[PDB]
RNA sequence: UGCUGUUUU
């Protein structure tokens, strides 16, 4: 059904947009941040459509602004022209504050054990029924090979604690490390 | 402390 296929890649494209403009990648990304500066955190969609992963869902503003529209997540908002997006001023970002990195330490995990090959893609997969995630790091070396551990962030302490003390967890057919941040050295 | 990079651009 095409209607059933447009709300999947509709899904798909918002929790890319909300990831770009997010907590855990805006204040890190400086080709993003150069853009909001310009006019009251407005961002041109002919520019959104240049960054990659959201380009491999969709070109067609019209499909952007049906999405964002439709977002359970109250995040971004659309201009009168529907040209452009930005960040709600509801939503400011966290300051960034000894509380604020205590709380985000204490739901952040350490997994080991994918093979070198492994995806983003394949990533996300295996953790789609693990919990709410917010954030999956993939460790590299100086040259940047993936080195198959990774970092992930919880939505919660909650989550967090139920993914960690579940005990026989493997990635096909190896047995995976997982320690809290906080474990991890 | 700080500064600098950092493609899920």
């Amino acid at each position: 059904g095409d209607n059933e296929k447009m709300a999947a890649l509709e899904a798909k494209i918002c929790h890319q947009i909300e990831y770009y403009f997010g907590d855990f990648n805006l204040p890190r990304d400086k080709f993003l941040k150069e853009q909001i500066k310009l006019d009251e955190g407005w961002v041109p969609l002919e520019i959104m459509i240049k960054f990659n992963r959201l380009n491999r869902l969709t070109t067609d503003f019209n499909v952007i602004v049906e999405a964002l529209s439709k977002s359970k997540a109250e995040l971004m908002e659309i201009s009168e022209d529907k040209t452009k997006i930005r960040r709600s001023p509801s939503k400011p970002l966290p300051e960034v504050t000894d509380e604020y990195k205590n709380d985000v330490k204490n739901r952040s995990v350490y997994i080991k054990g994918f093979p070198t090959d492994a995806t983003l893609d394949d990533i996300k997969e295996w953790l789609e029924d693990k919990g709410q995630v917010l954030n999956i790091q993939m460790r590299r070396t100086l040259h940047k090979a993936f080195k198959g551990s990774i970092f992930v962030v919880f939505d919660s302490i909650e989550s967090a604690k139920k993914f960690v003390e579940t005990p026989g967890q493997k990635y096909k057919e190896t047995d995976l490390l997982i320690l809290f941040k906080d474990d991890y050295f």
